[PDB]
């Protein structure tokens, strides 16, 4: 709806040229440099806000990545370690499957049941689901096996120990997810830069057209344009987690996961 | 803030009718210098609300260790220990404690509600009594874990697999007072505030000759920009400061309780 | 560089904007060069932002494939260190160290492994890898496996074992960060708005310069072109680090120094 | 502040300019507000990168000061957790890492810390200590010798040995950063170019104002003035984190600190 | 710093536009100061991102350097602690890690290292380590035998093994990382880009400065292409940390600061 803002913005300099003739008039000047001054301070901050959004969006990403890593070379150590316990892989690897989705889930404030369901047996889907959080009893479900396999005398402490590092990342990735999710850059900053930017596009026709006249509408749609589509580019950055555009494909991400570990545990889709 | 914008119509509306006798002492103000002086002060804001913003970032990671150090704590414990529930509930109690304390000690609150409704008065007179009660808190923590291991319910190895977490929460402890005790600069930014408040003031001078009537309006657009921004970095730069919001802090230390809760079967009700 | 194209065209512009000047007034259009200024130095600002953005990415690329490097050696010296005697495992994992790379280049540049492969490994092994569709993640898979039978077989006890899985994760992270890369580019939304843009700004802006530079108008509209131009450019560049392109990483060159470095410590 | 010196040098520029502003034109010598425009905001731009520079050394400085507290505070943690009946190994080792911390402020400030390791230390230690051509190294190898005593022991295995020895590790960084701090400094031609811009700058601003200020020149020309050196002198306060004055690091408070919070988890 | 010449050089082209300025109508030119303010500008942005950049090298690098010191240290020192009595093993060690760091400066110097290798090592190791087309990682690898083989005796366990097996690794990445900044510069495009760049802008400069300065042409000009010119070379100088400029890493100092630490009284320990 940007492009609302744009026709918006060219009505706004047509009033400005009819009006232009009612200026003196009324006794309103309105020269380029003051707005000069504010449209360049405008445009160092929505620079250095943009910057900001981008880093949060390019962590998510990380964050994700660590998922498919951390996934796989688990699966990686159980069939190096343990090449022989293989109703222990399938099961690990149900667990580490669900912690994607429900991980997703989280981060887009939908219902994990049906994922759950397809993935694992009722009676832990139940207790997953009582849980204030989902993926960190999955994380723990996934531990009992590796504790499981270590009180059988299976695996060593030391054995355990490098996949219970595994789980550790991946209660970082949840944290971290977590912290993006609830953190938003601090709202005063859209909103400052939000109203900012469209009071100064919207009143910027009027201080151009002593100069521009009947140009004023193309120069100020340009000018209108750059800002804004610098700062909505920000607002979508500022949001990973979501479904506009530039935000991450989850959806295909966990899709990615999934396939990977059932291509290291022998099963076909 | 709206008190120095109305101060700002203020400024504009005396630059209005004082307008007229510039002339006659030969004051002038143009705008270019203005302009000049203007961007070099949003070039300035810029890059001291990036550092301000880098304080904010650290403090929300810190912050966010705290509940995956004492997620994966106890996740540990069940798996490594499934059977020593005594252990796990004197655990959860001192890493609970450990964030409201944590919190308590960064707001300069008094943490006396939170530790006695968490521990017994002995612990709580200990902890009281230390001139850094979290740090204490952790000791306490250690102890327990130590104690496991003594009790041969714990190998050097698993024992050693939980004091790596109990290593992650003395980072944050530390990095949170490094970041309490800060800011880095000075107190120059009260200079830098200054600056951008005169700044702000002058301005309408330096317009009224160009916009005439139209002055106060253009006038407390650029103020509000400007000392918006500015009051942004303010706040960015303390996060746990005198004049914050409490709202994340205080939903952090109550998460991390609820989790904790979860994971050791205390939720839900039988 | 088909900058030059675009420079001359900006030439044609400047010129046509000297010659219908005239009538300029006779149609009403006025065009000073304050607000170009504003435009174009919000432009340069965003621009700064953006190359910084590509220049990191290109950075981060280079990192991950210096870790390449780095963990392998350390394997291979592990390797050497601790089973100073067990020469048939060294080339078997070497083999699989090698090929690592390889694959991992060939599927940043998505092209075919095979001969890399098959002069790499026994043709068992590479029917198998490239049955997968992540060849790369099973050569690690296989890497590890060499390293596990080594500890069943009692010649790598846990904790050396630990030790050389751990260079095993370094290797998996780097895979991972290189898949991101390829599939996650810098948003296209920063080159259509930057494009778009700068070519609109370069064009419209010798009719807002020659109602004040005239004649002259053309040198100083090229100048401004150029700059803007080729900072823009060189974040597209920078942009695709695993490309083909002269500025992009040597990812071949890389690959021959890993593997000669890898034969360098095993005698051969 | 001696930055009130160039302000007022500022208002003597400014009133040399207003009266000295008749033999303008008779010179033909004229300065516009334009040029010292664009010469005024790319010098604030690399002002303010440098700041950014100067600014993250401090940080570092402080980071590296925080980590010795958190290091010190987990090894004795692990200490009292781990060898709970061992009292006197645990006063013996809080001595050295309190030893640490001040042999490190003495160092950085280039004083004399033979009182302080005296009051800490045997008489024995302090020679061997004060004999090393790198006294705070020094004392971690001692630190290092009583966890080894207690490793030889049979007290500590090698697990629990190597919990304590990362600490000793995490100090170790600590050291290396600290020197390459102090004998790495922001490169002196930042400060070299800056130094002389700014200055110049401010001087020569007055007479680019006065055409367009006249009477009101010293205001505002005081008023940029200001606000170019104040983000200068920034810089100089954050340069020099290891020193004495009121802007640097209180690396004598930060030292009782770390003393009292050892002593305070050892029942001292 | 070249910059001397076309500064003298930039004062020349300011004299040309003010005896020329006359004749600017006579010959069509018109030249005003706005569109070089946005050239500029433009350009003092660019400028600032590349220096930045520029900086990062640096400091990275010196990162990079400060590590082996750290390493070299904490692993002479675990040496001692875990196995006081064994200087001959001590000795040996101590000549690989002071070999690794003259060689690794030789490396980036691009300099010959056969005569810091033949005052350290036997000559015997010296051939071995010349065989070699990467002859630091060669010298890692014996580092490394040094330490395998007291494992294979007894003498380290497979723990106390790891604690130094990670101080090695930890060198193999300071030997990656500077390899890394050595083998690739910042892209060639922005050395070409910015020079041709900025210095015709500093030179067209008064033909637009002197229509508002007139005699006071050649100060402005040269103090503003000072500004740039001084940035642009210093960034130039910051890239390539391993060079021999004033402003790039003093590496033999660095050496010789990490040769006197290993060494420091005859390898006598306590
Ligand atoms: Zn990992
Ligand atoms: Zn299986
Ligand atoms: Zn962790
Ligand atoms: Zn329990
Ligand atoms: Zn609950
Ligand atoms: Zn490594
Ligand atoms: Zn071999
Ligand atoms: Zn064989
Ligand atoms: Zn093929
Ligand atoms: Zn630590
Ligand atoms: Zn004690
Ligand atoms: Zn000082
Ligand atoms: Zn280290
Ligand atoms: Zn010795
Ligand atoms: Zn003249």
């Amino acid at each position: 709806k940007i492009i609302f803002r744009l026709l918006l913005n060219v009505l706004m300099s047509i009033i400005a040229i009819i009006s232009y003739q009612w200026y003196e008039q009324l006794g309103i000047h309105l020269t380029v440099a003051p707005f000069s001054l504010l449209g360049i301070a405008i445009a160092i901050f929505l620079g250095f806000r943009n910057s900001a959004s981008y880093s949060r969006f390019v962590e998510a990403r990380n964050l994700w990545g660590t998922v498919l890593i951390a996934e796989r070379t688990l699966v990686r150590q159980l069939r190096n370690i343990l090449p022989a316990e293989h109703d222990a892989h399938r099961r690990i690897v149900s667990y580490l499957v669900a912690f994607s989705w429900s991980l997703k889930h989280q981060l887009r404030k939908t219902d994990p049941t049906a994922d759950l369901r397809r993935l694992l047996p009722e009676e832990r889907v139940t207790e997953i689901l009582a849980s204030s959080m989902p993926t960190n009893r999955i994380l723990l479900l996934a531990g009992n096996e590796i504790g499981q396999l270590r009180e059988a005398g299976k695996l060593s402490d030391i054995t355990y120990g490098l996949m219970d590092n595994k789980l550790d990342e991946l209660a970082h990735v949840l944290g971290g997810c977590e912290r993006l999710a609830t953190t938003p850059v601090p709202f005063a900053y859209t909103l400052i830069l939000q109203r900012t930017v469209y009071l100064f596009c919207t009143l910027l026709p009027f201080a151009l057209v002593g100069d521009l006249h009947y140009m004023t509408p193309f120069v100020s749609v340009f000018i209108s344009y750059t800002f804004l589509s610098w700062d909505s580019l920000a607002e979508e950055l500022e949001d990973p987690f979501g479904t506009a555009a530039n935000d991450l494909p989850l959806n295909a991400m966990c899709n990615t996961i999934e396939r990977n570990l059932l291509d290291m545990t022998g099963q076909h889709p």
